[PDB]
């Protein structure tokens, strides 16, 4: 493995990768990640555990940060810093290569890609957004769909047709429950789904043009 000195400056540099459209980061677990810090003398006032085998940080460990299964999905409400960190290709590599990944664990891989409301930055995904997906007149019969924040209504659209059996020939007009409340259209096809405004849980409902080329009124309760 590559010295402490080198170890420490090596990291502490790709931590501050510029995030790019399409790049892959790698999380890693906070209490491994903690160990390292120790071991190499990371952020330290004293250096006191620097070297020491009693904090020789092991085998890369992300066990912490699963849930259980052989697919090996990552648990929910993971916080940024408290309980991972992330670090770009070339970052994991190099950790890998210094101590290894655990046998028989898998990196946990996310992308970067553009977020906001219009006005974009990157960041890297580690959840996608679920929405809810329903068909007018029947809305309780509810599909739930993950999404990137950077996946347009045009894609939504087209993935709730296909879910709902919604023929090529027939046309659709996609529609938000803003405020859980007011039925608000979804007219613009190119925008992201952030840039939509729609988040976590949000309804959105889909109707299909009468042959008689009317639209359906919009289902509406108590």
């Amino acid at each position: 493995a590559a010295d402490l000195d080198t170890q420490r400056s090596d990291i502490a540099t790709l931590l501050k990768t510029s995030l790019r459209k399409g790049d892959t980061w790698y999380l890693v677990d906070s209490r491994w990640f903690k160990q390292w810090k120790k071991y190499v003398g990371f952020d330290s006032w004293d250096k006191y555990q620097m070297g020491d085998q009693n904090v020789y940080p092991g085998p890369i460990d992300n066990s912490g940060l699963l849930k259980d299964g052989d697919a090996q999905s990552l648990k929910e409400h993971l916080i940024d810093e408290l309980d991972y960190i992330l670090l770009p290709t070339e970052g994991w590599n190099k950790l890998v290569s210094w101590y290894t990944l655990m046998e028989g664990q898998e990196p946990i891989a996310r992308k970067v890609v553009e977020q906001g409301m219009f006005v974009k930055h990157c960041k890297v995904e580690v959840y996608l957004t679920e929405l809810k997906l329903c068909e007018n007149g029947n809305m309780n019969n509810v599909v739930t769909r993950r999404f990137s924040k950077a996946d347009t209504i045009d894609t939504i659209e087209k993935e709730i047709r296909k879910i709902f059996s919604i023929p090529d020939e027939k046309e659709t007009r996609l529609w938000n429950k803003y405020m859980s409340n007011t039925f608000e259209p979804l007219n613009k096809p190119d925008s992201t789904i952030q840039d939509a405004g729609l988040y976590q849980g949000q309804v959105l409902v889909i109707e299909q043009k009468n042959e008689d080329g009317t639209w359906p009124r919009l289902e509406h309760h108590h």
